């Protein structure tokens, strides 16, 4: 139903305005990358290890907000086929502070590895071209761990460690960018993970804000991503905690 | 029109789900307060000054998301009269990490002052009661600079300084929590302010995320807050930056 597609996508509008237009969003991005630099500079690794930083791409280093804008304007729920065309369009922007942090790490005895669920087979060329254009250093193909068979990222983190690196910090917009322990889990478990790691945030786990999509969306309800549009609308509305209007 | 009120409020749903339900939101709050503690501990003030921290309340230390939930469920645009009832309902929650940071500052040779646009005359009693209940220390009336005649906050910051304090850092969710220079201005000027202060974020300006409301909403269009509901909907949709769907 067109009506349902419209309602689902309209629900993203205010958060999209915030991400695209606000100075507040920029300030949060700068806050994250300023904290990340401090953590990188303080980091020490085991003898014989090289220093690695793991960075997510989408909504962490790369800004894909125009794709979300297209979804709103065309009443289009997420579809991987549309996403692949967006990547191929080579119009990604950089998240504020990301390029500077990336290039600083790479020029100060570190290496940033991009662990991302952009697809290795169909989305790599656009990703690399955009990152070169946006000014990122160190975007040779071997710096990338794009998605092959698994969306969970822990195995790719382990690959990096096997190459003689110690990962000193992780940057992401999704808790699944920090490991697998709440991958595919609902939001109660995801909040619990955050509470159990409270002291790591802004130190070894660096967060960027993303009010538009993520593991928290699936986290709204069991089997969310398999529900139809009406089901996803209902899941969102049922998750709302509301004042009853009484004293 | 009921239809317009519905559309305007539905546009907040996804960002509200994110703020209310996600672990990611909690992680951003912990990141902010972890960074704030580091900045406080590092701060030095002029001889003879006392150390102050200025903190915003709404969506910085206090969580009012159930009011937003009520707006969504009842198709209610913001109204100060409803807000006053919400405050009186004494159901505010605490932003994660805020109480711990607040109490740490107050027990380590600092003082937190609450500079907030909750209203001094009608909203003070509920604010103080909620903060006591939530575990904040140092919530005697003199710690508060609630709104009297002006929403811009710089004059209240100056009052604090006149009492012999040097403000070592500011915590907020709205750029207007850091001064007056972009108060009432559109988002281009607000983004420019952030760029001009890039290095301060996560150090002396501590940001909390708020995708639901703020100076950035008014910042979407000249005279936004005076437009009718249809006008505000149009302003939001016109602000959207969208991919054209082409390569
Ligand atoms: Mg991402
Ligand atoms: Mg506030």
């Amino acid at each position: 139903e067109e009506h349902a597609n419209m309602q689902l996508q309209q629900q993203a509008v205010l958060g999209l305005n915030w991400m695209q237009d606000s100075g507040e969003y920029k300030a949060l991005a700068y806050q994250a990358y300023n904290a990340a630099k401090v953590a990188f500079d303080h980091a020490k690794v085991a003898k014989g290890k090289k220093k690695a930083v793991v960075a997510d791409l989408d909504e962490t280093m790369l800004d894909n907000s125009p794709y979300a804008g297209w979804q709103v304007q065309n009443n289009k729920p997420f579809d991987g086929k549309d996403w692949t065309r967006w990547v191929d369009a080579r119009q990604s922007r950089a998240v504020p502070g990301a390029v500077e942090f990336n290039n600083y790490v790479n020029s100060h005895n570190g290496k940033v590895f991009y662990v991302t669920n952009r697809k290795d087979s169909t989305e790599k060329s656009g990703t690399i071209d955009d990152m070169k254009r946006l000014g990122f250093n160190g975007v040779e193909e071997s710096a990338f761990y794009l998605k092959k068979d698994k969306s969970a990222k822990a195995a790719r983190f382990a690959e990096i460690e096997k190459q003689g690196y110690e990962i000193v910090l992780y940057v992401g917009d999704n808790l699944d960018d920090f490991g697998n322990t709440v991958y595919g889990k609902l939001n109660a478990d995801r909040r619990a993970f955050v509470d159990q790691n409270q002291g790591k945030f802004g130190k070894t786990f660096i967060m960027l804000p993303n009010a538009n999509y993520g593991g928290w969306e699936g986290g709204l309800a069991e089997g969310y991503f398999k529900k139809d549009t009406q089901g996803q609308i209902k899941a969102r509305l049922d998750a709302v905690q509301a004042w009853d209007g009484k004293l």
